[PDB]
């Protein structure tokens, strides 16, 4: 074999270097070549032990595939389990303490470990099945969501009336931009909509913003916060990864429950139809949500764009709803679609003027109660968008959007908003 | 009369300042804009005043070849720095009778409005007026925010 032990030779060298040579931004030109062909032996040859290694690595760590972790779980777990595989605890804490132009990209490391696990037929699927299940901190809070109707959260307000999980995006100060914990909230919340029995539909839409130019008007989402990715503050795997893998494709196939309940021979998951009503405008991450819903909703000002880093999984999904040439004009030249142009359908089921949005919003909600409806979004899914499929994208996605999180050029327009 | 009295020192200047509009000769170009950045250029008895001796400026002036028409920079809180082309006539002095027949509804309609489409009548006071008793020029609108 004989690749683990170059690993942990190439693994040495890094950490040797790094301890030796100065802080990010005080070193010459001869030494930032150094450390960059260090971490490119590096990271080469955490690609070559993982090609015939992913399989028994994601054995040992989940019992044979006989123990679910998510996302955090199996990255921290693989750590320590295979020291300089990807980064520790401790590694990740001081590279969270640097602005994104100074750190090291330890991250990249785990983009190239999450790409083979997910590239595996056997782990892949495993893991993703590991991300559709509950969250803990949903489990915690449901006996009280179903007897209260109402959870309040930092970016986002959940209400059940009428059937209806009302989920609003509630960050009244920065046109609700996307971070970790935003996906946290949303992850908890959407798990809340899908476990809760007197629960038939979901509802996505912004809240009322406070900003002194948006005041009183709602907003659906701006995209991440690029203050807090140029600070360091977007997490690859608890941000990037996590809200692809968890309540985005929760909204697709819903949670995957215990074999707890009489149907689950059938039905493994609890999946529900979801509704979205963009006000104002849905820009990056909140444009990537509305290629997953089964009915979107927008006012008539509204407009839709994907504005340097892959925008999740719109390059998987954009395709699909309105082909090769406008999904190029939309993620590569940076095109902008207004709900009124003829092309917003390719998006947008409704366009309402906003006097009339509101009523419109409602009609939609009562028209996705079936059991008809659930089987139908099922087989529709199912042939939209295969397991294989996402799944191919998302191993690939790891590693590609591992290297742009950390891209010069990236790092450059970030600090510039 | 206005505009009579100010050609001289706009042929001179190629600026005037009013209290709603904002000319400017630019390239050739009579450059109006509307600058009530308090109020969403509200129309009002002197926004007509100010329209209809700028637009005679602007055709009478023989350095000037197209008009153009645009909203200034906005100052209320809701669009401070975007331009705003016009948000109709003010509600609020129509409410408190501040709105002539006459001088506005009236004037704005024969006067500034009809001037874009038919010119000036000058007086015979140059050569082809026998053909052009008028002085029209061609007008260029750019609409912000609504
Ligand atoms: C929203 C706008 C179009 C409106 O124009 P204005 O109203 O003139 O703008 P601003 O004054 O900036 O907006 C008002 C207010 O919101 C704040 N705001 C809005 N969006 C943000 C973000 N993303 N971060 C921080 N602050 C923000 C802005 O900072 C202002 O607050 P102050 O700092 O207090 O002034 C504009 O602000 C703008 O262009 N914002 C940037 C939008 C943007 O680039 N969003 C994200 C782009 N890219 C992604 O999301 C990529 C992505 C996301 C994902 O989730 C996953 C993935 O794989 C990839």
């Amino acid at each position: 074999d004989g690749l683990w032990a170059a690993l942990t030779e190439a693994a040495a060298s890094v950490e040797k270097l790094l301890a030796t040579l100065p802080e990010h931004g005080a070193r010459s030109s001869a030494e930032r070549a150094e450390i960059a062909a260090a971490h490119d032996a590096a990271r080469a040859l955490r690609v070559r032990f993982l090609d015939t290694h992913a399989d028994a690595v994601y054995d040992r760590l989940t019992d044979h595939r006989r123990v679910h972790l998510r996302l955090a779980e199996l990255v921290e777990a693989a750590a320590t389990a295979f020291p300089g595989l990807v980064p520790t605890q401790q590694q990740l804490a001081v590279e969270r303490s640097l602005p994104q132009a100074a750190k090291e990209g330890h991250e990249i490391d785990q983009g190239i470990f999450l790409r083979a696990v997910l590239r595996s037929p056997l782990a892949g699927p495993h893991l993703l099945d590991a991300m559709l299940r509950p969250t803990p901190r949903a489990l915690e809070l449901l006996p009280e969501f179903v007897r209260t109707g109402e959870v309040e959260m930092e970016a986002v307000h959940l209400e059940r009336r009428d059937g209806v999980a009302r989920l609003t995006m509630c960050r009244d100060d920065r046109l609700n931009a996307e971070d970790g914990q935003q996906v946290d909230d949303m992850e908890t919340a959407v798990d809340l909509a899908l476990l809760d029995p007197g629960v038939r539909v979901g509802l996505l839409r912004g809240g009322v913003m406070s900003h002194p130019r948006y005041r009183g008007k709602r907003v659906f989402s701006a995209g991440i916060n690029l203050k807090y990715l140029s600070q360091g503050g977007i997490s690859l795997v608890d941000f990037l990864m996590r809200r692809e893998l968890g309540y985005i494709h929760k909204l697709v196939r819903g949670v995957l429950t215990n074999d707890d309940r009489p149907g689950w021979w059938h039905s493994p998951r609890i999946e529900k139809p979801w509704v979205a009503a963009v006000d104002g405008f849905a820009i990056g991450g909140g444009a990537q949500l509305l290629l997953v819903f089964d009915r979107v909703l927008a006012s008539s000002d509204a407009y839709f764009s994907l504005p340097g880093i892959i925008p999740g999984a719109a390059n998987l999904r954009l395709g699909r709803f309105a082909g090769p040439r406008v999904s190029r004009q939309v993620i590569l030249e940076g095109r902008r679609i207004w709900a009124k142009e003829p092309e917003a359908r390719l998006l947008v089921d409704e366009v309402v003027e906003p006097d009339e949005l509101d009523a419109a919003i409602e009609r939609s909600l009562t028209r996705l109660d079936g059991d008809a409806v659930l089987a139908n979004r099922r087989m529709l899914n199912l042939a939209d968008e295969s397991p294989d499929g996402f799944r191919a994208y998302m191993a690939e996605f790891a590693l590609m959007q591992a290297l742009r999180l950390y891209g010069h050029d990236t790092i450059d327009k970030v600090g510039r908003f």
